[PDB]
């Protein structure tokens, strides 16, 4: 019942819709613009990470961000975004994460992605203007995974496949 793998693109995805996504490696997992009011791209942290600036390639571009993961064990999914074009980017409420999965949605007016720690996530929202317009990049394999099935796509966050 399960609807993927599919192979790492660029598309539009239908509003309503969990994109379930399983990176292997630490680094950018999934980036999505409206390019107007809201850039976003997930980077996947390594556990135990001291403060140190690093360089991503986001939306093409070499960029230097500061990281840091206070996790010993877990994973860190962070969300770096901004509201222009030319603006910088700014980090909110991480997922600390056991399982190594990300989510990311297009829904009223906003994208949602999961957040807090394993094995007890919640979600969080970014106000997006044309949200359903939003193409969005995954840089890994990932799951389509529909709104109304939510409960299932939080079992995946919080426990794996
Ligand atoms: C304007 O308010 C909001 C938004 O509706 O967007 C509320 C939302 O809860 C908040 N999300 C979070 O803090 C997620 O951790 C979001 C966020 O600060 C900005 O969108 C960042 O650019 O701002």
């Amino acid at each position: 019942v399960l609807d993927g793998p599919y192979q790492p693109t660029t598309f539009n995805p239908p509003v309503d819709y969990w994109m379930l996504l399983a990176p292997t490696a630490a680094g950018v997992v999934v980036e999505g613009t409206n390019n107007t009011d809201r850039w976003l791209a997930t980077i996947l942290v390594e556990p135990n990470v001291t403060s140190e600036t690093r360089s991503y390639t986001l939306f093409g571009t070499q960029e230097q961000i500061t990281i840091a993961n206070a996790s010993q064990t877990q994973w860190k999914f962070i969300d770096v975004v901004k509201t222009t074009q030319n603006g910088s980017y700014s980090q909110y409420g991480p997922l600390q994460s056991t399982p190594k999965l990300y989510a990311v949605m297009k829904h009223n007016g906003k994208i949602y992605t999961y957040n807090g720690e394993t094995p007890n996530v919640t979600t969080k929202y970014y106000s997006t203007t044309n949200y359903d317009s939003v193409n969005m990049t995954a840089f890994c394999d990932f799951y389509i995974i529909p709104r109304e099935e939510e409960s299932t796509c939080t079992e995946y966050i919080n426990n794996g496949l």
